[PDB]
């Protein structure tokens, strides 16, 4: 479910309730750790799904633009403790795992 629209445009109030505390996206999770400053960053530079998040990098986030090695170091530092849920642990490739 994208769950959103295109561009402006506010039909009647929208009042939404407080996050599940669940992380769905990106956004979510830079939220989550109190980096929201970077959604739109890295989602600029690609970063558009949770996949790439726990696969960051020093340099990763470098070439969006982040170089606070204090925000540096917490993002990889979050990305790391990401733990994404298994699948139907079956499929895999010719070499088991």
């Amino acid at each position: 479910g994208s769950s959103g629209s295109s561009g402006g445009g506010l039909t009647e109030i929208c009042r939404k309730p407080v996050s599940p505390g669940c992380i769905s996206s990106v956004s979510d999770w830079l939220i989550s750790i109190g980096l929201p400053m970077y959604a739109g960053t890295l989602s600029t530079a690609g970063f558009s799904t949770l996949s790439q998040v726990p696969s960051l990098s020093h340099t990763c986030l470098q070439e969006a633009g982040i170089t606070e090695e204090r925000h540096i170091r917490k993002l990889l530092s979050a990305a790391r403790l990401f733990k994404l849920p298994p699948g139907p642990e079956a499929m895999s490739g010719p070499s088991s795992g």
